[PDB]
């Protein structure tokens, strides 16, 4: 598990629940092509996107659906969904945890990536 | 003054200075179309992006190029930049500050929506 | 205007307005003295909380009530208040904007330190 | 295991590790007593600072040695400590996992609060 997405609800102090996620990888023509996708489960976690074979060197984009979250809630939020890109596996193999704290008009995110 | 974006330095404790960024307006094919662009300033904010008519309702993008930022400062940053998607609107009378926060592999971003 | 504080709010998108805070600066018995306190603006904004001769290094204690904050808004919030804890430190010409971004179970706070 | 926090460092995305911190609990004169302490792991986690029938209803606080952890990495940070102060089990028994993410010059706190 080379890559898991991880959202919280500071809102409700709980973790995020089935919050939908699509990731993106860029392609050589500059173009954002489909990489994995799937929600978080009931520990506010999505696990097993990819692989360690699949999940190559490459700008990967993670696009976090908060808006779906928030409406279903009740709450008509800010942004329409919470964008994380970065450069993977430049210097080699890592495992990526994607941390994200949610709030209606606010959001952050942070990485942690450590060393297989 | 429709619309401001304020950047902070959450490592050295100050305004991000000289962070460009470019504002994208969603189109009806679904492409982002170049909106509006500048680089902050000594107090870390980027004014006169656009004026109320121009500035209707629809999604926007902000990108803010916050890895250009941490490189001139001889740090690895995580992301490629910070991206802030939302929705404009009407309500009536609104200005929009969106404020970022940045550290090398972390960013805040808040929306302070007033009348 | 050395020292001045600024809070907003995560959940409505606004300053957060009408709440109170107080200074506290250390003791050499290590207690906390009250030194300085008020209400944020309608700006979310509190100034003129002291003077720079009065403002001498320290540590500084800025406690903010955030709990009554989300009482009065009818949302249930996990903490009691916000601390921000610090040492004031001669740079020497420096003014600080402590600013603290709040949700029911969630704070954030950054300080802008600029010349 | 009803208490836990977990520290994040957002400069090196990493765990915070080795990061100390002491909880307090509110007496009944109004003042701060010593309750429990440790230092983060490896993961930047700390675990089983208290136990289920220890952890009453009160008013705790956990003071997060922030400064210590930025010095010895050879950064003069603003905070002297990152602090959490809430009111626990006042509805009865709840799990609270404390998460903080440490910047020199910045903080957040989040709580995770779920029923046992
Ligand atoms: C409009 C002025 O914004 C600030 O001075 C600070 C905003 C801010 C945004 C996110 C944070 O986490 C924070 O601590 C502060
Ligand atoms: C138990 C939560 O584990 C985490 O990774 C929490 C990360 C985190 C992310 C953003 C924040 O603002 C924060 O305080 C914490
Ligand atoms: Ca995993
Ligand atoms: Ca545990």
């Amino acid at each position: 598990c080379p890559l898991m997405v991880k959202v919280l609800d500071a809102v409700r102090g709980s973790p995020a629940i089935n919050v939908a996620m699509h990731v993106f990888r860029k392609a050589a023509d500059d173009t954002w092509e489909p990489f994995a996708s799937g929600k978080t489960s009931e520990s506010g976690e999505l696990h097993g996107l990819t692989t360690e074979e699949e999940f190559v060197e490459g700008i990967y984009k993670v696009e976090i659906d908060t808006k779906s979250y928030w409406k279903a809630l009740g709450i008509s939020p800010f942004h329409e969904h919470a964008e994380v890109v970065f450069t993977a596996n430049d210097s080699g193999p890592r495992r990526y945890t994607i941390a994200a704290l949610l709030s209606p008009y606010s959001y952050s995110t942070t990485a942690v990536v450590t060393n297989p």
